[PDB]
């Protein structure tokens, strides 16, 4: 069982004397590696722990999970032996939702209580858009992720490769914005917005939101920048991070 678990994480610097786990969740079409600066920034005091979703990188056989549920679900039991110190979460996008769901499920499923969630590039999980006013097209979507350079548009170079995770782009797509929160729920943990100015799929007052979704403070972070803002605007990032994690 733990092996299985094992393939979800990866531990890009060991951090044996941490004060706190993260637990870092990827947007679609994102892999573990996307966390591999972070990983470097926030040790010693701060052990990443990056999750690689199946049909990713190494991954890339195993059919996608379709649904936030799901994922959230097998994260569940994934996260289980990590109880021995603080654990915090942080997500982007897609990853935003599911790191609100583990700390939501945490306590009823057996788990510690997380003790802070960084919600990035995420619209609340309460504040409802229909289809992108953009579509959603594969060239759109592959892009976006090109732009980024790094281990995932490496990958998408390669047409065999392409071919094979354009589904799980699709799949991950379609999870998030089929995802419906349940009405009424807040977490306990702290909430740390990170948003970027110009992401037409989050505004100031969603993102904001995120406030009507836990009983402790909620932060909000307006960081220059679309969608992806968090590559250029790792820095102040990664400085209130460890403020908030100290
Ligand atoms: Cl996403």
């Amino acid at each position: 069982h733990r092996p299985e678990a094992e393939k979800w994480l990866r531990r890009f610097e060991r951090a044996p004397d941490a004060r706190a786990r993260l637990v870092c969740l990827p947007h679609a079409g994102g892999s573990a590696s996307f966390f591999f600066p972070l990983a470097k920034a926030l040790a010693p005091a701060v052990e990443v722990l990056a999750v690689q979703y199946p049909g990713r990188q190494d991954r890339r056989h195993e059919p996608p999970v379709d649904s936030i549920g799901g994922l959230t679900n097998r994260l569940l039991e994934v996260l289980r032996p990590f109880g021995d110190r603080p654990l915090a979460l942080f997500g982007h996008s897609m990853g935003a939702i599911i790191g609100y769901e583990l700390a939501l499920r945490m306590p009823e499923a057996g788990l510690p209580a997380p003790v802070h969630l960084f919600a990035s590039g995420r619209r609340a999980p309460s504040r409802y858009r229909d289809d992108d006013v953009r579509g959603a097209s594969d060239e759109r979507l592959v892009a976006e992720l090109r732009k980024l350079g790094g281990s995932d548009a490496a990958m998408l170079a390669d047409p065999e490769l392409l071919a094979m995770v354009l589904p799980a782009i699709r799949s991950d797509y379609r999870a998030v914005e089929t995802y419906r929160h349940e009405p009424g729920r807040r977490v306990d943990c702290p909430v740390t917005v990170f948003t970027g100015d110009h992401d037409p799929r989050v505004s100031v007052g969603e993102a904001r939101a995120w406030e009507e979704h836990t009983t402790g403070p909620a932060d909000l972070r307006v960081l220059p920048g679309g969608h992806f803002f968090l590559v250029d605007q790792a820095a102040p990032m990664i400085a209130t991070m460890t403020e908030k994690l100290a």
